[PDB]
């Protein structure tokens, strides 16, 4: 149908967004400490401690399956990446600081991202 068709141009407009968004927020983070999903390897106690991880590389995987249906979605999986460190890793650590600052920066973009998505009505 020409609806299924008009939605489908919403989501991939919507992912096209928040592509951007995904850059804009990576680029916050230029040590790449967030770039990649915590080694299993090097930190093998890692999930008896956070439940849900999740890291760039993850989101951009979703992303690009058009798998984030609104801007909630994707703003619940960036806190998760800052969340999860800071419960982890100790106030006085490299990650939690890092972290904190992501947190900070990446709030100015998602506050303009929210009104783009409302005022070009993306969901
Ligand atoms: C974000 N983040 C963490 O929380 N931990 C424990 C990490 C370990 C490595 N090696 C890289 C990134 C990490």
């Amino acid at each position: 149908s020409m609806e299924q068709v008009a939605m489908e141009l919403r989501l991939t407009e919507l992912t096209r967004l928040l592509r951007s968004v995904l850059d804009q927020l990576q680029d916050k983070d230029p040590a790449r400490i967030f770039a990649q999903p915590v080694s299993l390897k090097e930190v093998p106690d890692y999930l008896d401690h956070i439940k849900h991880p999740m890291d760039f590389a993850t989101m951009r995987k979703r992303l690009e399956a058009q798998g984030y249906k609104n801007l909630h979605e994707f703003e619940e999986d960036f806190d998760l990446i800052i969340d999860n460190c800071m419960k982890y890793n100790a106030r006085d650590t490299v990650f939690y600081r890092a972290a904190v600052r992501l947190r900070d920066q990446g709030g100015v973009v998602l506050r303009q991202a929210r009104r783009e998505v409302d005022s070009i009505g993306l969901e």
